[PDB]
């Protein structure tokens, strides 16, 4: 069903990407979709063979960070999450990239009471990917059957940017 990036080669896909783009079917997420801010998230080898995803974002008057074990789920570029707060195991995929510049993102709910979540995710390598890029996204946005009012392209913040 969901498309994994071929060949995906793990050690290209590490270090600092910013969300520039999400889309989603939570209600709450579409809620405060004008709120929403880019994140910068890490990406680093985990002890498991897998990621570890670190990001900082602003929220309110603070930074905020989370941290993210995306376990090895069958092939490269496919991963499972699972939330240490509420038991819910999602699957998250490389579905598309070319490592220096944009990655192409898709989350899915397995398990638990995340279980109906989906959304899809635009990593780029700059805080101000070029109009090609966002093209990219919108398609895969829309094919994938997100709406138009769920799609959101992220504007950047003067914090929680650095180090």
């Amino acid at each position: 069903q969901v498309s994994v990036q071929p060949n995906f080669q793990q050690d290209k896909f590490l270090g600092r990407w910013f969300s520039a783009g999400l889309a989603s079917n939570s209600s709450f997420l579409r809620e405060k979709k004008a709120a929403l801010s880019m994140a910068k998230s890490v990406v680093a080898p985990a002890t498991d063979g897998g990621l570890n995803l670190t990001s900082t974002f602003l929220r309110k008057n603070q930074c905020e960070t989370r941290t993210m074990l995306l376990q090895p789920a069958g092939s490269l570029g496919s991963y499972s999450y699972r939330s240490p707060h509420f038991g819910s195991t999602y699957s998250v995929s490389v579905v598309e990239t070319d490592y220096d510049q944009y990655a192409l993102l898709y989350s899915q709910g397995s398990k638990g009471p995340g279980e109906d979540f989906r959304m899809a995710t635009l990593y780029s390598r700059t805080q101000t990917p070029r109009a090609e890029l966002k093209e990219k996204f919108t398609a895969f946005c829309k094919a994938q059957g997100f709406t138009e009012d769920t799609i959101v392209f992220l504007p950047q913040t003067d914090k929680c940017m650095t180090e």
